[PDB]
DNA sequence: TCAAAACGTCGTACGACGTTTTGA
DNA sequence: TCAAAACGTCGTACGACGTTTTGA
């Protein structure tokens, strides 16, 4: 696990608050044990004549990977394990995401204890709940009472 | 003439290429020589619900204010001496709009002498369609040429 | 005649999701 | 049965201008 530039994340933090986005999701599929997954993300969206800095930030924090769809690109961090590495040490400088951030550190420890009891991966699944209030949510669709509903 | 934290710039800078705005502009005005005023401004546009950020912001900078507008929020400086002050400080971290900064308070410097010889106030108007260019413009009606013209 | 403010608009550039598939 | 990638859209929340008024 890498150690970050602490001017860098003072940046890069300020940045996210600004283009970033703090992302957790109940993301349905019926291979899983309780038919959803679990899904976090990390993601910093940027114009793709811009989309130099993005690569940058692949190089800064040597993990990650930006896509282009188009108009806009985006830097996507997925990696549970380097995603708790990165959080961990980004969330001490975030102003307007810091809680989200948070959510996601607890939600990424209970993890690998939510995928035994049923009850316990749905309480994590409030976790989720939780960030997608903070976030400007406007086009979400699974919620924990979906996977309420499933569980039965 | 206040000094800033270095970790508040850091952080800011990362803020302000991503939220932020630094403008320049040549606003048609009959009651100017040139019959243009030189508008510079400094500004962070926000979610109004964050609308407490950019308040904030105004403790923190010393100057400027923050102006609702229905549905979002905008700190604006436009005091052309603290505006240099600040973007001085600021520009050094600055990496997606540092150029545009450094427009901005070179023609800060001008303004004094380009409201004498047109000339020298048409070459700021150049300077202006610098900054435009440099941002993502789509909405610009007056620029330098149009100043031109009406100087004849 | 000017600095500065007041107020108004437009077209994305983002954020924040969604699905389906990969590949151990 | 999983973590992680591939690939998709929605609805703004931003950015970046505009016009007009204020008041020394
Ligand atoms: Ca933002
Ligand atoms: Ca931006």
């Amino acid at each position: 696990n890498t150690k970050y530039n602490k001017e860098f994340l003072l940046y890069l933090a300020g940045f996210v608050d600004g283009d970033g986005s703090i992302i957790a999701q109940i993301k349905p599929n019926q291979s899983y044990k309780f038919k959803h997954q679990l899904s976090l993300t990390f993601q910093v969206t940027q114009k793709t004549q811009r989309r130099w800095f993005l690569d940058k930030l692949v190089d800064e924090i040597g993990v990650g990977y930006v896509r282009d769809r188009g108009s806009v690109s985006n830097y996507i961090l997925s990696e549970i394990k380097p995603l708790h590495n990165f959080l961990t040490q980004l969330q001490p400088f975030l102003k307007l995401k810091q809680k989200q951030a948070n959510l996601v550190l607890k939600i990424i420890e209970q993890l690998p204890s939510a995928k035994e009891s049923p009850d316990k991966f749905l309480e994590v699944c409030t976790w989720v709940d939780q960030i997608a209030a903070l976030n400007d949510s406007k086009t979400r669709k699974t919620t924990s009472e979906t996977v309420r509903a499933v569980l039965d």
